[PDB]
């Protein structure tokens, strides 16, 4: 059980000296969905565009499937059809074509017949709810339509791994439900995960394993539940735990459960909760 | 007469021909927080680039103070002194030297002396904890320190009215609690806010009237506890009410709230009632 995937000891600062990543090590699992939550500044991007091979370490390594990584081209390219990379700012991953020629792209990148790659292309258009965009410029877009454009590119590659940097910052509430669906389905088909967020409902919702990054280093990491629902570690990274969870615990402490009960972690369950309190 | 900014049936189509904004009328009360919701591609940004004259509509107008604004250098430049905009995407904003200089442009600009720029830029960076980066050239930012640049920028020209085009999208949660704070503040002192979110706690927080737009028009409009908590009409635009107000919601259906007070609207504010629940 190697991870598919590992950070060993990264240390990244960019040209002009602004350090990035400080001795940064993270492991993911294959099929594991991986949050990476902390303060603007710790490092989460920097970390993604290593983990893809966009940038390479002043020292430390990243491993792929167990081994080093290698810096050819061919290595290279291995690396980036295995670990795809939705980026931060979509417009920076469009290319000024209409939205079939960009998620066209990169299938036939791969070298795939038309016939494949087409393939790909609709059901990529398809599950992001875009295909009505196909012949829409790039650039005559919504930032959220940009988003799903950037997101459906990647998904047309069909990686082993998907990195997503902030994935649903400018989603609406729809497109946030639909992305969240089809990252389950993937997952569910054998995709790993990764995924930079502000959104803690996200995190709740998607992670099976959660790591807090500050000042360029992990601070934490362990199961979603385990991290989401520690309130003291989270405070460390400026976050709350998700809302549900927040009362949830403070209910606890309050002695309105049991006690000896369990945790209410949905708006279902505090809601039954809530039936067997009053007002003092 | 009595706005601070009045849409009149604006009717915009970009070039190319992909319409944006439908006979939209939207009036802004002077010194109101409005948020305006909806889905993507619905013309909220586009809406808030007629407000600050950068986009002219082919049919309707936009009057400011009661006054039809007029599209001369002179006017445009009166116009955007008046009614400041933080863009979508921070980069467009940004200029290419540092912090401090970039957020220097605008009060001198406006003929300040360099003794009130510095005040104007140092209050800004440090009410959003930016302070430390005044000398950082502005590409060498995380997304996130970037939207506080450019937030910055902005409110050191301390406009009559500032519109937010999603400023809290890659913002953590002490930037978010940041520009709260901040914005409160702008407001006792009269300023006008107008902000795009799909951030529906931060409607919450934030406003005192909600405009929910769908396909280029507004659906509704009314103050923000009624619209919030509008399931049925917030369902029209693909919404919910922000999980804090259902949750307040649920609450008053179990009878743990005051009798008729105003719904909690922010974790804090539900927080606190938890401590006078007791069970039964
Ligand atoms: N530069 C451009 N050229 C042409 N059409 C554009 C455009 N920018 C946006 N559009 C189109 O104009 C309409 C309104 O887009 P707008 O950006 O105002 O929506 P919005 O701000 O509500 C969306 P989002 O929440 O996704 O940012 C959409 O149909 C969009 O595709
Ligand atoms: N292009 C660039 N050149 C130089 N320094 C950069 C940079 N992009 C980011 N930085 C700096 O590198 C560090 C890590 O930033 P990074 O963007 O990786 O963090 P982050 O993704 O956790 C922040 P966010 O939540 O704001 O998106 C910060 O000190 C940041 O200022
Ligand atoms: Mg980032
Ligand atoms: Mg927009």
């Amino acid at each position: 059980m190697t991870p598919i995937l590992a950070a060993e000891a990264l240390t990244y600062a960019f040209p002009g000296g602004v350090k990035a990543l400080d001795d940064l090590s993270l492991a993911v699992p294959k099929g594991e969905s991986l949050a990476i939550l902390g303060p603007n500044g710790a490092g989460k991007s920097t970390l993604l565009l290593h983990l893809n091979g966009t940038l390479r370490p002043q020292s430390g390594r990243v491993l792929l499937g167990g081994t080093a990584t290698g810096h050819s081209r061919k290595d290279l390219t291995g690396w980036r059809r295995r670990v795809g990379l939705v980026l931060q700012d979509a417009d920076d991953q469009l290319f000024a074509t209409t939205v079939f020629e960009d998620v066209s792209f990169g299938p036939l990148n791969l070298g795939l017949s038309e016939a494949e790659a087409r393939a790909r292309v609709e059901e990529a258009l398809a599950a992001l709810s875009i295909s009505d965009l196909r012949d829409r410029p790039t650039h005559m877009l919504s930032g959220g339509q940009k988003r799903r454009v950037a997101i459906a590119g990647a998904v047309a590659m069909r990686p082993e791994v998907l990195l997503l940097d902030q994935p649903t910052a400018g989603l609406d509430l729809a497109g946030t439900e639909q992305l969240l669906t089809l990252l389950r389905g993937l997952r569910a088909a054998g995709m790993t995960l990764v995924f930079s967020t502000h959104d803690v409902e996200l995190a709740a919702a998607l992670a099976d394993r959660v790591a807090l990054f500050r000042t360029g280093r992990v601070l934490a990491e362990g199961a979603a539940e385990a991290v989401l629902s520690d309130r003291a570690t989270l405070a460390k990274v400026a976050l709350r735990p998700p809302l549900v969870i927040d009362l949830a615990l403070l209910a606890r402490d309050h002695g309105l459960l049991a006690p000896e009960a369990p945790l209410p972690k949905t708006r279902d369950a505090l809601a039954a909760q809530m039936a067997g309190w009053t007002r003092r």
